[PDB]
């Protein structure tokens, strides 16, 4: 039961830690329940049962996490469904000249070939649902139509209930604690500053401790880059809600600021790399810049956190100066090494000794990379 | 038409470049066509039409790229479908004590809540299809059963045709040019050596050209790490085909070798980083190690390519020595700088000058990181 105990503890911890999944699950349960309630109070027709099943399936499938995702993916699915329905109805109808079966059969092959071996396109590698639902639609609405004498006046029956299922699903999703995708993004870039600032401090404080907790930080910032633009397409389908004032909110710098920070985060990627290399500076030599490396590490962490705190407020008050102290700290490092830089060189007894400068040099290049980020924030904060 | 012309040119180029998508699309078209052929030669029952639509949908949905993916995801979908069917049938039946409707209605809420807010689990963030199809199954097989007096003897009707659709889909997928997922992996790790070896050579040859093509290489190796283990779960469901001799082929080192190379690829990540930093060594000083940096860059590229070529053959002949020359080349670099290492140091006029050692030091650390990779290959090549 200890494995089950651990699984239950993990579930409880993730539920208490993220009390948004429970809200979403309650919302989807409520949607399914209200649709079932509507179904279970009128059963005069087998077509009513069929349309009921269709409504349940739609409510299941068109319901996902964020508002923008729901709206945009629902619109894409509706476009694909309508297109496939039109195409299949056209081919069914105008496939009846005075051998029409093969002229309907082969059309499946031609349409089937195309979609399956076009969905595999590199650019359209994310809209897998849009093409698949198109292939499912055209196939079903054709076979159902082809088998039946006239599905024209019964196809509208199935479509109308799909709208009711979607109408219920969207209304509860949007009007009951709307988990947007816009403000979720804004909660992500503010997260990136904090979990890299500690990653910076972890690296420096880890380079001097002698005689992964830091891996999660910078890897998250690097590997999340494939995720904001996913939230980007989601966030553009949101109305002017919340503090956000007007239409077309500039969610183009929120990926610029994340991009600029990710550009800076490549050094702290390599900064952790030094403490992992198979060639490292000796202990006797590392603890001679303790006062030097620590101070710039602290100030860099202070600024990066402080800037990340600023985006949380989106400070319409105008900051006075940010990058003064960090510049002085790194400068002192560069002006201090030259006194002891003769402790670098005159195989391996010298490569290890030189492997100290490759850490200090990365740190100074980090500070240099820190200039563009405040430049990106400066423009974003004046047009947001 | 120029935009359409460019789209058509891109499609033609990707089709000719990758003549496997066309095979897959032809296979899916053939599967759909043969199922339609089977349907269109017997229509004595409306249930035949319904089951026909079910068969078409199954053939569409259970059909994907590789053999391992098809088999494993089909098994997972079958498990979920069977579980949901059993659960919903049990609740429908034993939900009839002598107000049974709410006792059926609420069960949807309880099961619905669970799955939707459990599918969101971090660990189970990839099996979205398995949970969703379970929720779709239990919902439909319940509502269809609940509406009908006795769906017990008609539910088996729908299930049997699903098997026929899958049976057709798998047979053509497996027996007509089987695009495995195992050998696809083996074609990926061999790809990683080539596109990093050029990335190495691009970086060094780019550090000296003065008075992205290299970005694609190392980023692919770094960002593919989330993809081999996806192929890993796919590749374990393959029978002993091809040259692969026996059951349970050791596809655990093919991620070790990819892992070991990716560990080495972090330096060439930072190696390209130096040529992008805002602080760089002056031109007058870079072109004094031209003979030094180039030779080790060439030998490192030679070995990394040569090792990657070895995995293509999976050389059962026993190599004599690999890492000799690269070690001598880097050693010469370290033994040559000390003559001119006094050209590093005695703010920015000195940080830029020191920014040369941070390039040579990374390169030597790269060579040091190159030892473990041949160690991983050594064990893999003796048990494969």
């Amino acid at each position: 039961y200890d494995d089950a105990k651990d699984v239950a503890r993990k579930a409880w911890e993730m539920g208490v830690s993220d009390p948004r999944k429970i809200v979403f699950s309650a919302k989807i349960g409520l949607a399914l329940t209200i649709v079932a309630l509507l179904i279970f109070y009128q059963e005069p027709n087998p077509d009513l049962s069929r349309y009921s099943v269709w409504a349940i399936l739609t409510v299941v499938v068109v319901f996902e996490f964020t508002i923008g995702a729901t709206l945009s993916k629902g619109f894409n699915r509706a476009l694909g469904t309508l297109s496939a329905g039109g195409l299949a109805l056209g081919m069914a109808e105008l496939s009846t000249l005075f051998w029409e079966e093969i002229f309907c059969t082969l059309s499946i092959f031609c349409i089937g070939f195309l979609a399956t071996f076009m969905k595999l396109y590199p650019s359209m590698k994310a809209y897998e649902y849009g093409f698949r639902v198109f292939l499912l639609t055209y196939c079903y609405i054709l076979i159902s139509g082809f088998r039946t004498g006239q599905f024209i006046e019964v196809a509208i029956s199935r479509f109308l209930l799909i709208a009711l299922g979607a109408g219920v699903s969207l209304g509860v999703n949007m009007f009951i604690y709307p988990i947007w995708a816009g403000e979720d993004l804004h909660n992500l870039v503010v997260k990136n500053f904090m979990n890299v600032a500690t990653s910076l401090e972890g690296c420096v404080n880890g380079y001097l401790r002698c005689l992964d907790p830091v891996y999660k930080g910078y890897r998250s910032a690097v590997e999340s880059t494939s995720q904001e633009e996913s939230l980007m397409s989601f966030a553009i389908w949101e109305p002017p809600h919340g503090p956000y004032k007007s239409f077309n909110y500039p969610w183009k710098n929120y990926v610029k600021l994340s991009g600029a920070l990710k550009h800076c985060a490549f050094t702290v990627m390599a900064l952790h790399g030094c403490i992992l290399s198979e060639i490292q500076a000796p202990e006797e030599r590392r603890q001679v810049f303790r006062q030097e490396l620590q101070r710039v590490g602290v100030e860099g962490a202070k600024l990066l956190r402080e800037l990340g705190e600023k985006v949380k407020k989106m400070e319409k008050l105008g900051p006075v100066d940010l990058l003064f102290e960090v510049h002085l700290a790194a400068e002192e490092l560069q002006h201090k090494i030259d006194k002891k830089s003769y402790l670098l060189v005159n195989t391996y007894e010298s490569a290890s000794a030189l492997s100290l400068a490759t850490f200090a040099s990365l740190l100074i290049e980090f500070v240099a990379r820190l200039q563009n980020v405040v430049d990106a924030f400066k423009e974003l904060s004046q047009k947001a």
